[PDB]
């Protein structure tokens, strides 16, 4: 993730 793209 919410907070945290790969
Ligand atoms: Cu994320």
């Amino acid at each position: 993730x919410a907070s945290x793209a790969a």
